[PDB]
């Protein structure tokens, strides 16, 4: 077959599709879905319909930030 790109990857949710159309058709919905999410991610900027999901996301996508950083301390707000 043809070697090169494997498949497209969405940034909104993180889906993957082979055909370009799919992505577009899969994004058109995001434009309306964005409304649902009310609690944004102060870590990356994402958004969720609720905080419960925003807190866990940081443990799956930002699981390397929550933990103590390198020797060099930093300003933590809590
Ligand atoms: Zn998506
Ligand atoms: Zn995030």
């Amino acid at each position: 077959g043809s070697s090169g790109s494997s498949g497209l990857q969405c940034e909104i949710c993180g889906f993957t599709c082979r055909q370009k159309a799919s992505l577009n058709w899969h994004q058109r919905k995001h434009a309306e879905t964005v409304a649902a999410l009310r609690f944004p991610c102060e870590f990356c900027g994402k958004r969720f319909e609720k905080p419960d999901s925003v807190a866990a996301h940081r443990s799956k996508s930002h699981p390397a930030l929550l933990l103590a950083p390198q020797e060099s301390s930093g300003p933590s707000s809590g």
